[PDB]
């Protein structure tokens, strides 16, 4: 009976803990014109969020993302693994690292993002997405797509 707690544990839980994403927006990486805005802390694990984008974005050769996020720990290489699932299946894997994240910070990070109708993909799309710094995996979540 118990338990084992290591500094790298701590760090992981203290870094989620001060870490929130205040927004993020998805636009068209030609034209520029903005597909989707969202608030939802998608730092959150354990439970499914919900994300509703318009069927268009399914259009767009590639989307630019935005993320604003806020970090009470320092981090010395944030960055996230994304994998997109159709029904349990993982179509893409994608990789993107900030770097350097000062304590107590509000950050702004821009990524580029590079078949099946909307009808079909529509609640069956589950973005995961891993929050690392370096080797220390901070959190894990999950985003439900819907296109309408």
């Amino acid at each position: 009976r118990g338990s084992h707690m290591s500094a790298k544990d701590e760090r992981a839980r203290d870094i989620l803990r001060g870490f929130k994403l205040n927004w993020m927006n998805l636009r068209d990486a030609e034209t520029g014109k903005i597909l989707w805005q969202g608030t939802e802390d998608l730092s959150v694990p354990g439970v499914e969020h919900e994300a509703r984008v318009p069927k268009k974005i399914l259009k767009c050769k590639a989307v630019s993302r935005e993320l604003n996020f806020s970090s009470a720990e320092q981090m010395e290489k944030f960055r996230l693994e994304q994998k997109v699932y159709f029904k349990g299946q993982c179509l893409e894997e994608w990789f993107f690292e900030f770097g350097f994240v000062i304590p107590n910070s509000t950050n702004t990070w821009q990524s580029l993002i590079e078949m099946m109708p909307a009808s079909v993909l529509t609640g069956n799309v589950i973005i995961e997405t891993k929050f690392f710094d370096d080797d220390l995996l901070v959190s894990t979540s999950k985003v439900r797509l819907f296109y309408v």
